């Protein structure tokens, strides 16, 4: 049925399990449904025919997704902006989206936006207020009608795209029901999309986990030991984070079962130490733009891809759309030659808000990735060492970040000065490796170091 009707479902079905917790803030299917519904209502009666996008600010509290719902039930977008975004930034979007409202799930501190601001105590009023009552069901966001703009440039996901993805997630990567989700990308993040939907579509729960925990190891593992998280959704720098601790295993988490990973490279020796780790789970690496709704490529790690390639694979195509690797010309690369990795079909954006990249492919929209890769018999590789670099000894995690930079985190070794390691280490690489392919410059931490969303902080490296 539709994505609203499938999600509705769940709140008649199972109306009192959670649909989303934070924390010790909770809300079940049926809580969701009816403060959606209210805020809905109350959005319809103040903009009658306004159908502006609407920003929903915050970080992880249960009103975020229940702001979500209810801005789309009313006919309009909504546009996530979390705690961890530019004060600057919140204000760019505030006057390039052209936004006339903001739902705050806490204290909006970004202050003066020229936008009708709507604050946590002013929000629950509304819930209140509208309390019963539902919206016109003509008003939901339908057909090519934006559902989310997600800044990277706002991004237009809508009710199509979202749909085209949410069906293949939940149905190539085998999601049952019922099963709780992990959420730690912030909602800024489209990575949060593959966790939000599939859950919400399947009557699941979404286990969010926050900023201050990733902070602060012993609450987060504190958190997941609970959690009982079935399938997780995250950044392979996340997983690989949790991974330093040796007690995150199948003990930890005893029914995990799907580890779902997109927006950057998954490490062959990541997946190795998962598989090892959580013999019952089924690990699954994607790849997409945000311009093409979270992802469109997929493929199930095994051990045997673990065997065959050193750099992991990022996948197949889902089948409404499709994969074109441009050499420089509009002339299509040979298989298995790189050139730019291009994606047509319903998954791809309508465009940016306001406002190269957007084009169409026999009658399709189209669009440019700005990303290198090549297809071999239908799987895509994307290219932006390092893997050579972590299978060192003395290696525990290891990133290459060009300038070419090796950033390492050590495990136990015996020198005594830096540069005795870094020869040591050189030394082993030129044994795969040619030597001008080995970094000249090692720098090493104790932690590769993550952005609010998840993703190696290049910038911060960079800087030291």
């Amino acid at each position: 049925a539709k994505l609203l009707e499938q999600i509705e479902k769940w709140a008649a079905e199972t109306p009192d399990q959670t649909a989303f917790v934070w924390r010790d803030a909770k809300i079940t299917y049926k809580q969701l449904k009816e403060d959606s519904d209210a805020l809905a209502h109350w959005i319809s009666s103040e903009y009658p025919d306004d159908r502006s996008p609407i920003m929903v600010y915050g970080h992880m509290q249960p009103e975020m997704i229940i702001n979500f719902l209810g801005c789309v039930k009313a006919g309009h977008a909504y546009i996530p902006v979390d705690l961890s975004i530019p004060a600057d930034r919140v204000q760019r979007i505030a006057e390039n989206s052209g936004a006339k409202l903001l739902l705050s799930a806490t204290a909006v501190t970004v202050t003066d936006l020229p936008v009708r601001i709507v604050s946590e105590d002013n929000l629950k009023d509304i819930f209140f207020t509208h309390k019963g009552n539902t919206p016109n069901p003509e008003h939901a966001v339908k057909g090519d009608e934006n559902f989310y703009i997600i800044y990277t440039k706002g991004v237009q996901i809508t009710y199509n795209c979202l749909v085209s993805f949410t069906k293949w997630a939940v149905e190539d990567f085998n999601l049952q029901t019922g099963q709780v989700f992990l959420n730690q990308a912030p909602f800024s993040f489209d990575l949060s999309v593959m966790d939000i939907y599939p859950s919400l579509v399947t009557g699941g729960t979404l286990w969010a986990i926050d900023k201050d925990m990733i902070a602060r190891p012993k609450d987060l593992f504190a958190s997941l030991e609970q959690s009982d998280i079935q399938v997780w959704t995250s950044t392979p720098s996340f997983a690989e984070m949790c991974l330093m601790e040796a007690s995150f295993s199948e003990s930890m988490l005893p029914n995990m079962k799907t580890f779902l990973f997109c927006g950057e490279v998954l490490p062959n020796e990541v997946a190795r130490k998962l598989i090892e780790r959580f013999p019952k789970a089924t690990i699954m690496n994607t790849y997409g733009p945000t311009e093409a709704t979270v992802a469109v490529t997929g493929i199930h790690v095994t051990e045997e891809v673990l065997d065959q390639y050193k750099s992991l694979p990022v996948g197949y195509c889902k089948s409404d759309c499709r994969l074109l690797i441009m050499k420089e010309d509009g002339t299509i690369a040979p298989d298995g030659e790189k050139g730019e990795i291009v994606i047509v079909g319903p998954s791809v954006s309508v465009g940016y808000l306001g406002s190269k990249a957007f084009t169409m492919i026999d009658g399709e929209r189209a669009y440019k990735t700005g990303d290198a890769g090549y297809v071999e018999n239908g799987l895509l590789f994307y290219n932006g060492i390092e893997h050579h670099l972590r299978a060192c000894s003395y290696v525990e995690g290891a990133v290459i970040v060009p300038i070419l930079l090796a950033v390492v985190v050590p495990g136990e070794h015996s020198f005594e000065k830096e540069f005795k390691l870094t020869s040591a280490i050189k030394k082993e690489l030129n044994e795969r490796l040619p030597n001008y392919m080995i970094p000249r410059k090692f720098m090493y931490q104790s932690s590769i170091p993550m952005t609010p969303n998840g993703k190696v902080d290049r910038k911060k490296l960079l800087s030291e």
